[PDB]
């Protein structure tokens, strides 16, 4: 089938994060008709990882970009982390729709450095993402 559309807002907000460090994170979702990827929520420049986690639905999928900052250790390194949040409680149709569209949204974001697929509270936890991003 045709590739899903990706709103220009997705790229616009991603570049604000990647370039301006204006937003700590961006959460994207498939619109109601599953015809376009759109921005749902953005975090402030200083939002925390726990702030981000509190935005994730327990029973639906999301895409997200998190500008992950590691602990200071000879300077402060960061990693642009792309996350597919696919909780097991999500309906199978949702899980399959977000799987099908993942490439499309990734292809539109210039500068992803790390990719995480998380399905439960442990795989989305900061410790798990940190280790995957350190890596
Ligand atoms: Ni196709
Ligand atoms: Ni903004």
């Amino acid at each position: 089938g045709p590739g899903i559309a990706v709103s220009d807002d997705c790229v616009q907000k991603f570049n604000e994060l990647k370039l301006g460090k204006k937003h700590r994170y961006v959460i994207f979702k498939l619109n109601d008709d599953n015809t376009e990827v759109v921005v749902e929520k953005v975090g402030g420049p200083n939002a925390t990882y726990e702030d981000f986690l509190a935005q994730l639905p327990e029973n639906d999928c999301r895409y997200a970009i998190f500008d992950y900052e590691f602990e200071v250790d000879g300077g402060q390194r960061n990693k642009i982390v792309f996350i597919l949040w696919a909780p097991d409680s999500a309906p199978i149709k949702s899980k399959m729709m977000y799987a099908s569209s993942k490439d499309a949204i990734k292809k539109k974001l210039d500068g992803i450095q790390v990719e995480v697929q998380a399905t439960d509270a442990d795989e989305i936890s900061e410790d798990a993402v940190k280790e995957r991003a350190k890596k």
